[PDB]
């Protein structure tokens, strides 16, 4: 897993926890099942753009805020 | 179910999410299985004191902090 794949997983999980959400709440709100959410948060290699859009909606985060949090994580830690 | 039983379950879940843990992470660290953790989060009626001590250990919360969070929930919301 490259730094980018680990940090896409990292930012999904970080926002989910910031929001007080379980994996099962995010599964329900993203229309992707709980094993799929757990899998993505471990390795985001095969997460598709369509599924990332569903997860941003289920986190109630805009795409701009999600990608800004990702860029900050890359800049300050890669 | 009474406010007490609901609030034991609420406080367990609240600390679990504050610790960034899934139900499987907590099951593993408490030595109680995932279905047992999920059942007591729904309804703590049959949670024993010994299982509660295993859970507080798996959350790495002291019994004093656990019970102080429960009293603050009861006072503020009941
Ligand atoms: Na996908
Ligand atoms: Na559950």
């Amino acid at each position: 897993e490259s730094f980018l794949l680990s940090k896409v997983s990292f930012v999904i999980k970080k926002i989910r926890l910031e929001k007080g959400m379980t994996q099962e709440d995010l599964a329900y709100k993203s229309n992707l099942d709980r094993t799929y959410i757990s899998g993505i948060e471990r390795n985001s290699a095969n997460l598709t753009i369509k599924s990332l859009e569903l997860i941003m909606k289920g986190l109630e985060v805009s795409d701009v805020v999600f990608f800004e949090m990702l860029i900050k994580e890359i800049l300050k830690h890669d």
